């Protein structure tokens, strides 16, 4: 679990969206894992644009942060689930860390705020959903 909180918006893996996301959609991709939804109160997180393929993300399932270096964003074949059937995942940059699924949410912050958050992982790696192509998210 976890998510981005904006400006009015919150941004949440797409296959952990709740009801209350899917009744006030602003957008949403299943090739990218995102669901964006709107908000009453205002959001304070940071979104970074940059191109930096260093920074920290949480993990959930450790109760700890850790520093990884990630590739730059780009379209990964992933296995099915109970989620998607088998697939590429466009906009996924992966890093050697730890993740299990429940850590899918957790956060992954550089210097500048907020990159993307975790969704895919296993064999020793961890999947994280690009965010800093949204310009839309601070205007
Ligand atoms: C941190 S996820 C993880 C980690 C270790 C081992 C296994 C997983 C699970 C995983 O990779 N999944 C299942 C959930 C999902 F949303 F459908 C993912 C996706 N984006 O298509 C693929
Ligand atoms: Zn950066």
């Amino acid at each position: 679990s976890g998510a981005i909180y904006v400006g009015n918006y919150r941004v949440v893996n797409r296959h952990l969206a709740t009801h209350n996301d899917w009744a006030n959609l602003v957008w949403e991709d299943s090739s990218r894992d995102l669901l964006v939804s709107s908000t009453t109160a205002q959001g304070c997180d940071t979104i970074a644009r940059c191109d930096c393929q260093t920074g920290v993300y949480y993990c959930s399932s450790r109760r700890k942060h850790y520093p990884v270096s990630f590739s730059k964003p780009s379209l990964i074949f992933v296995e099915a689930s109970e989620y998607y059937p088998a697939r590429y995942q466009s906009h996924l940059m992966l890093a050697v860390g730890h993740s299990e699924p429940g850590d899918c949410g957790g956060i992954l912050r550089c210097q500048h705020g907020v990159v993307g958050i975790v969704s895919t992982g296993g064999n020793g790696l961890v999947g994280f959903a690009d965010v800093r192509d949204l310009l839309w998210l601070d205007e």
